[PDB]
């Protein structure tokens, strides 16, 4: 009868638990998770362990590319 | 005593973006004029007594929602 604002919180359209999994693999790989989203994963790390770290986020089930310059 | 950087990834295969449209259109067919949707949430101007059709229909599209609580969190 009334039209009003309905806000509704939506669940299935993001994994929320995925992220927690990418965390511990992180940190299994050896990483420190300093933040991490959907979109992407922040850790105090060695820099020569990088693959290391992609290839354990590939590993449980997800996606990653290393964000940087050009540089080396 | 390696030395430990701040390293940064971007991910991928935690979200549905592609998802949303049919959110946004379950929505209207069940009723609701959708003002704004995204990952988290349903913006909608609609019937309180048509509040429980928005959310089976959203369910029927194959999520889940909840209506904004106002007790908790």
């Amino acid at each position: 009868d009334s039209v009003e604002k309905i806000v509704l919180e939506l669940s299935g359209l993001s994994c929320h638990h995925c992220v927690a999994r990418v965390k511990k693999a992180l940190e299994e790989a050896g990483a420190k998770v300093e933040k991490v989203d959907l979109n992407e994963a922040v850790v105090a790390g060695n820099k020569e362990d990088v693959d290391k770290y992609i290839k354990a986020v590939e590993a449980a089930g997800y996606q990653a590319k290393l964000r940087s310059s050009a540089w080396s």
